[PDB]
């Protein structure tokens, strides 16, 4: 990615990988290695994903949120 | 949250989502976006809980505790 | 515990729980909040365990060893 | 390992420990404590393995790479 990788993948049940990187985006690859997606957050994604039962993806970010967003790669909701 | 989510997100078996902050509470999170409740420990959480197979939630603190919290936000017991 | 929580704590089968602490050890807690047994390892543990499907707990410690241990407590095997 | 293993290691259904370290490889131990294979990266593998369905494990390494690795320990593609 464009930087660091230091966030620990996640693996959705039809083999996607989530992964955040240290140049600020959530990254969605599929299993070929090519990218599904990806979706900028503010700061550095230091958090592992976590997928829910419904495919949402889970990840803090070092802007002080925590995001949900839904597999297609768009924003659900932000917590602060 | 208050401060910058370093912690990896643990998701419940009804999908809630819980997660530790900088600004030392624990966060549980309706899937909806919604606060369920936060619970304050002594310092930081950079530990990522993880959920018991009666739901109960486990966090390391920085204040040298691991934390088992129920899943109404209610303190079970704290080792040092 | 003696130092900071950071590792992430992970469950056991029956319930116990097992976190590394910057004060060397890993620990494995009952799900009643009493020890079961500590660990010391070389350094501090920032590696998050893992259970095996025999139940053999796997961590890393900052004195670069890979530690396997058994669900009594004891050393199973060491990897450098 | 060469260095301080602060990855945290996944488990693979055959019971494979994997994980990296600051010496820049990839393990794959087998349960018996013997080395299965060691990949290398460019940097320290501050990220923790995920396994995929078909084997594959995923890890991001420090050179900004999201590295997948065949079950053999072979690359199977590097994503940055």
């Amino acid at each position: 990615t464009g930087g660091s990788v230091h966030s620990s993948p996640a693996i959705g049940q039809d083999g996607t990988i989530y992964v955040g990187s240290n140049d600020h985006y959530l990254y969605a690859i599929n299993p070929n290695g090519k990218l599904k997606w990806k979706f900028e957050t503010g700061g550095s994604v230091h958090s592992s994903p976590a997928i829910g039962q419904d495919g949402t993806i889970y990840v803090g970010s070092n802007d002080h949120y925590l995001y949900a967003i839904n597999p297609n790669g768009k924003l659900k909701w932000k917590f602060e």
